[PDB]
């Protein structure tokens, strides 16, 4: 087994489209109002491994049981990837992650090409 | 918004088949060794909403950031449903849940029929 100590933090990637952008904005405000998070920039186009528009929500491990359960209940149909940050981008995204909603295929090759 | 106070606990459903049953047994032992959990019966065949053999793992909310990150890292390719317990069985499984690995298709109507 590896040790969960090796998790330094998590990212949630909240995916959206034109039809769900407004929902995504409300979820973002909810997160920023409630939790100890760093909100990344809003990407309206796919970038890197990300198959659709998204924004990033970063947090330390002590917010995992705050943010993730909140999103379980309040994501309003949005597909959300949550992954640990362990120093292995490819596994972090492809193996060690979870999904709220319906998983989307990621461009993991983008991450492989970086390593 | 929905209040995560309304989350009384969580279940993990660890799915397996004959090929993966031994990995599932090892994951099960890892859980029972490390965390405050209630391990339910082993179902080799599909039962109720579940489309594959599984076993249940129950825990209080204070284990969510222990159990779930551990499974993130140590599920060894098993598909795992994690759902809250909020007193709404249909929403808990269908809407409020998350998946590690690749999601399976649950029989939600089975739960609706329960009322
Ligand atoms: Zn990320
Ligand atoms: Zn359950």
């Amino acid at each position: 087994k590896e040790d969960t100590i090796e998790i330094a933090g998590f990212h949630a990637h909240v995916y959206f489209d034109a039809a769900s952008r407004d929902v995504a904005a409300r979820v973002r405000e909810g997160l920023g109002a409630r939790f100890e998070v760093q909100l990344g920039r809003w990407f309206d186009k796919p970038i890197g491994p990300h198959p659709k528009g998204m924004y990033q929500v970063a947090f330390l491990p002590n917010q995992f049981d705050k943010v993730v359960p909140w999103l379980m209940l309040n994501r309003e149909g949005l597909d959300i990837l949550v992954h640990p940050e362990t120093g292995d981008a490819v596994s972090d995204h492809a193996v060690y992650s979870l999904w709220l909603g319906a998983a989307l295929a990621l461009n993991i090759e983008f991450l492989r090409q970086l390593s």
